């Protein structure tokens, strides 16, 4: 019955242009700059979200998305939020904001500098390090937004 | 209401003992040969899942378990069947069976002389496959067992 009780099914994809070493960010009014990405639709493959919501979103069309990491929290009633993170290098496409978000290339290294969601950085560096691949928050009060990385 | 429209989360771990060349495989009467794991508690993390079902069917604690991939695959009402899939080479604790299973050290190049559950051999192949992370099963019509590998 209630949305606490629901498992929810999303992803996000870390773009990453190797030769201008830039990433696509997109600006979402948790607030601030984040990954674009979307919500899993019920027939499709993880791989076929991910790529038919970055290109909803951004106009790129990538090819094969590594998975990289999930990012996920119980919710109060049972349920589950779940991100499944991707990276990908390889698109090809006319970067294109959408309703949904202003896009925009961003040099990787002045990420920091910018206005990012919630606990964004640590989540990048979970993406990233080859031998993690959770971001959980275990939620355990209901202020508790500590997180654990596996 | 009905089963078709919920989503499952489920682990499995192809546990590798270095040492040996051998891997922990469980008998369950899809039948046959296949790898433990276990069902998703509702406050659990993905990680502590994995573990925790892997020292209960198998007695073993493994330490730092590896996403691998993902197996997945719709309901016929919504939902989604869902298998979260780690390796782990790092272990401690003595073998031992449970009521869900015996379990056994089998020689990894004789896995495919078992009497192995549907699909274990491509499964196993996109786990181990560096740039490969998911399984899915389109189910485009009812009897429709064609897979993708993404
Ligand atoms: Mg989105
Ligand atoms: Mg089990």
């Amino acid at each position: 019955m209630s949305r606490s009780q629901l498992t929810i099914l999303t992803n996000i994809c870390l773009i990453e242009d190797l030769e201008t070493q830039r990433v696509v960010m997109q600006y979402r009014a948790w607030s601030g700059y984040a990954f674009p990405g979307g919500h899993v639709e019920n027939d499709e493959a993880f791989a076929e979200s991910v790529i038919r919501e970055i290109y909803e979103e951004t106009g790129l069309t990538i090819q094969n998305p590594q998975l990289v990491g999930i990012k996920n929290w119980p919710l109060d009633t049972g349920g589950r939020y779940i991100v499944i993170c991707y990276k990908a290098t390889e698109f090809s496409g006319t970067l294109q904001s959408s309703e949904e978000g202003e896009v925009s290339w961003v040099q990787k290294d002045q990420i920091p500098n910018l206005n990012l969601a919630y606990d964004m950085l640590p989540l990048m560096e979970m993406m990233e390090a080859p031998d993690k691949s959770e971001f959980f928050y275990p939620r355990r009060t209901e202020d508790d937004w500590e997180k654990k990385i596996f």
